[PDB]
């Protein structure tokens, strides 16, 4: 038996969420639909201009772990918070979902990471992230026994921003592969790919990463192309399995020369797209670690992702296992 | 001119919100639909049993102030938080709504109040409140110029729980009445009325309170009766104006022998009833301080309350002024 189906590793963040008008993004020089890194001074400034907000536990990988647990899989998470009230919220929410989470805070300062997420009327989300205690995640936070005992270890491209997180990921890759497990990553954000293009390709080509998740813009950015077909051909050459999401157009799963296209589910409306890709990865990785076909992994991903975009907050509040059962994915 | 339409005073609280099944309330001996006071130990215990949650600024009077500001009125608030992350969230949200909020935290311990609110499938809410820093609210927190310059000062019956808050309220009553203003209270919760029945009646009969808000159960509890008609007759005798809410059956406004019945909005589904009474008071007090008829005040209260019960969280995230305009309440 294995203790875990999916271990995820990422920046532990609490989301601060508010709807805004289109002009707010322009006035504040926020890049729409992207992850904008900010310092402490900028965080205070944007917060002072932000309307009344809702808080919810976030973090890309955190959301993915939570989603796997929600669907019925056994998940674990590595990510560093501070010993503060935001850190206590993060710790509560992930553990309450039944994700193994044991990363120890190193003190109260830097404080727990937070992201101010502005949701426009079209449902797009523009994130503004102060990394705080995330800068302290390092090799010391690798629970080797967990990596040793997880079918898949999945991490964020976003980990390349903080200084030492990459060292932890290399340790995970080694331990995972020594125990015959598989490694996975998400490209995270198109600008993040702009920052770490060469390093990400190296992870894939050296075999440190087996399964890669990308959205359309991330895939395009990885190869600096406007040709989506080229991006699909190249990503298939660079990793063993690629899952490329296409928003309302669903997803395509690639393995060697195999291609499996999956449709998006029907939705009421796009309330808030925050978490879409994260939950696609939840459903995909849940199906994968249950031995399901790649097409069925894509279907489970589309189901979970389509549910999360119909609610405020990045982690489904409803039962994904019940939704999977009703959709006959079971 | 007056600087303020409505000043409100209450327990400054951050809500921690989760849905639960019916059995959860029974297993944890939580009184359904009520405000359950808890100590720090019980707070830790219930949190450990609570599922993944969302946080939103709460506090009955805080919500009411926010509601007034959202409708287009000029609002102020007194309530005490701690110098901690929860306190910073509370301070941000109320000020971001355009409510004057200047009460100074006194330190980091006790920490900012929080309420674990469990929402059942019927939309009912069951609150479990650790008062924290709310116990420090006292006469030192009365900004006398604000009370002098507010058309109505409104406070919670809930303030009778912490030790010194009532002294601040009596100071407010004096100042308000010396400046020709009006005083208002909500009975807050049926058990709260059970605890402070004699004192609440004294506030009304001595003329410290001019305008009283009650729901059906609070009114019944006030006179320890099962006869709703008796309760209406008695509450009308005991205060100048009474606004009595009846959930799906709307409300009734009483003044002397005058009675004004107002219909509730037809609701597709009750998502979360948290905030209903608070936002009824927003709309009523907004209308009242705009010189509207008592019926129209009731209509505005019903419109705001109906909006807040159709969303998760106790402060409407949509424009109440726009809704009022569409409804021809303007
Ligand atoms: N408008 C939409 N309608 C239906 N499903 C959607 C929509 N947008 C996203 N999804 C679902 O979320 C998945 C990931 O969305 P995408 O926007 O590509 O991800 P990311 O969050 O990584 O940008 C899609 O494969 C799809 O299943
Ligand atoms: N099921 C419902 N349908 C429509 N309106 C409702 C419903 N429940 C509450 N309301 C609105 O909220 C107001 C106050 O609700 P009530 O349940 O009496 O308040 P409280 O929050 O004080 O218990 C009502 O007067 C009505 O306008
Ligand atoms: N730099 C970051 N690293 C990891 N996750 C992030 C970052 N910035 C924002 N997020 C998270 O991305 C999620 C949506 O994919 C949000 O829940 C938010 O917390
Ligand atoms: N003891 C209390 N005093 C004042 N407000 C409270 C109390 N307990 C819970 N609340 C608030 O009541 C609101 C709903 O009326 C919630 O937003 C919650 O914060
Ligand atoms: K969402
Ligand atoms: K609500």
């Amino acid at each position: 038996m294995t203790r875990f189906d999916v271990l995820t590793v990422g920046n532990a963040i609490v989301d601060i969420i508010s709807r805004c008008n289109d002009q707010f993004l322009i006035d504040n020089q926020i890049t729409k639909a992207a992850m904008n890194l900010i310092d402490a001074e900028r965080a205070e400034l944007l917060y002072s201009r932000m309307g009344p907000a809702l808080e919810a536990s976030g973090g890309s990988a955190g959301n993915t772990a939570a989603g796997v647990a929600n669907l019925g899989g056994k998940a674990a998470y590595f990510g560093n918070v501070a010993a503060d009230q935001l850190g206590d919220i993060f710790t509560h929410d992930i553990r309450a979902q039944g994700v193994h989470y044991q990363t120890k805070p190193k003190g109260a300062f830097p404080p727990t990471a937070r992201s101010m997420i502005f949701v426009t009327e079209d449902g797009e989300r523009s994130m503004n992230t102060y990394l705080g205690a995330c800068v302290e995640l390092g090799p010391e936070d690798v629970e080797a026994d967990v990596v040793a005992d997880a079918k898949v270890t999945y991490f964020e491209g976003y980990l390349w921003d903080p200084p030492r997180a990459k060292e932890a990921i290399l340790d995970c890759a080694r331990i995972a592969h020594q125990h015959g497990r598989e490694m996975s990553m998400t490209l995270s954000d198109s600008f993040c790919v702009d920052r770490y293009r060469g390093e990400f390709l190296d992870l894939m080509r050296s075999g440190k990463v087996d399964i890669v998740f990308a959205n359309r813009q991330e895939a395009l950015s990885l190869y600096q192309t406007d040709d989506f077909e080229e991006a699909l051909n190249r990503i298939a050459a660079d990793c063993k399995i690629a899952a490329v999401t296409m928003s309302e157009n669903g997803a395509v799963i690639l393995k060697g020369r195999e291609r499996y296209y999956v449709n998006a589910i029907r939705i009421r409306e796009v309330v808030d797209t925050t978490g879409a890709g994260d939950l696609f990865a939840s459903g995909f990785l849940y199906g994968y670690t249950q031995g399901r076909s790649l097409e069925d992994c894509g279907k489970l991903g589309c189901l979970a992702a389509g549910i999360v975009i119909q609610q405020i907050g990045p982690r489904p509040m409803t039962s994904l296992s019940e939704a999977a059962k009703q959709a006959g994915l079971i």
